[PDB]
Order: structure tokens, then C-alpha cells, then sequence
């Protein structure tokens, strides 16, 4: 079960970023990419205090920092969404929000043992959508990996229609908009 994620690149993912439903969190007029990349920006003040810590993490991981960065402003809008750490149920914790169903927390929920949980998890994920789909083109496995960090690997179960059944239908192509928007930020 070796691990092979070392060619990814995240702008090559293509991406139609952010459903209505997602962008009316911050009552957006605008759509799409264009939608995910002002949710990202208003979560970039506050992700900056993060920043230099999930460099570390995506360093240490081999895993892009902006990834990351994506992924906290999907789950919790780089904490401003949680109360001490925890999701409205009690169950997500972190800026990543693993669930402490599934795993063992570690960490504070701003720290870099978190961070690095989640991304642990976002990793694997990836991992078996590459075992899951050994064929694809390596973008659509990525972008595949970041969907099934919101519904798991038994829900991408085919190319087309990857984000159907994702929170928002549009996890993974939101997530992704928002971490090219963090890239060019410098992340
Ligand atoms: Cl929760």
C-alpha cells in the first residue's frame, strides 16, 4: 500500500468551484470559482495566522501548503466557524475537522499536530482513489481524494459525478478553486 502522491499538482485540477448552496454562507451574488475564491478570501486574514504552520505540514507531508489551506476554509472557515475547536455536533473537531468518531484527536484545534491529522487523512484518502482507480489521470484522482474527505472512498464511484452526494455538491471542486486561490496568495 505504498504511497505515491509525490506528482500531484493542484493547478492542473480543473474545477467549477462553489454551488449555490455553498456560496450563500456568506450570501454571495457571485458563482462558481469565482464564488470559492471570495470564501477563501475572506477566511485569508485568519488562515494567515495559521500559515507558517501549515507550510510546515504540507513540507513534512509532500502535500501542497495551499491544499490545506483549502481544506480548513471548506471545514471550518480557518476556525471561525467552531466553538473551542468543535463542529455545531460536537463531533468534528479542528481547523480540519476530523471526526472524533473515526480517529483518535490529537492535538489543539489550531495546532500542528491537528494539522496534520487532517491532512494524514486528506493523504490517504488519496491514496485509495489512486488503488480505487489505478487508470486515471492523476488530477482526477487528487480531485477524487478531496471528495472522499468529505463523503469517503465508497462514494467516488465512478468519473463522472464525483462531488453528487458531497455536502454542497460541490465539495471537492470548491475545495479545489479555493486552494488555487491560496496558492496565488502565496501559500
Ligand atoms: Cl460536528
Amino acid at each position: 500500500h505504498h504511497h505515491h502522491h509525490h506528482h500531484m499538482d493542484i493547478t492542473k485540477v480543473d474545477t467549477s468551484g462553489a454551488s449555490e448552496i455553498t456560496a450563500r454562507q456568506d450570501k454571495l451574488t457571485l458563482q462558481g470559482v469565482d464564488a470559492s475564491h471570495k470564501l477563501a478570501e475572506h477566511d485569508l486574514v485568519r488562515m494567515n495566522k495559521y500559515k507558517e504552520l501549515i507550510t510546515r505540514v504540507g513540507q513534512k507531508h509532500g502535500l501542497d501548503p495551499a491544499i490545506i489551506a483549502g481544506i480548513i476554509s471548506r471545514e471550518s472557515r480557518a476556525g471561525s466557524a467552531l466553538d473551542h475547536g468543535w463542529g455545531d455536533h460536537g463531533k468534528g473537531f479542528g481547523l480540519m475537522q476530523v471526526d472524533k468518531r473515526y480517529h483518535k484527536i490529537v492535538g489543539a484545534w489550531d495546532s500542528e499536530k491537528h494539522i496534520s491529522q487532517g491532512t494524514e487523512i486528506l493523504i490517504e484518502f488519496i491514496r485509495r482513489i489512486q488503488a480505487k482507480f489505478p487508470v486515471w489521470p492523476k488530477e482526477h484522482q487528487l480531485k477524487g481524494g478531496i471528495s472522499a474527505y468529505n463523503a469517503g472512498d465508497k462514494n467516488v464511484r465512478t468519473y463522472e459525478r464525483m462531488d453528487v452526494g458531497t455536502t454542497g455538491g460541490d465539495y471537492s471542486n470548491d475545495v479545489v478553486a479555493r486552494s488555487q486561490w491560496f496558492k496565488s496568495q502565496g501559500y
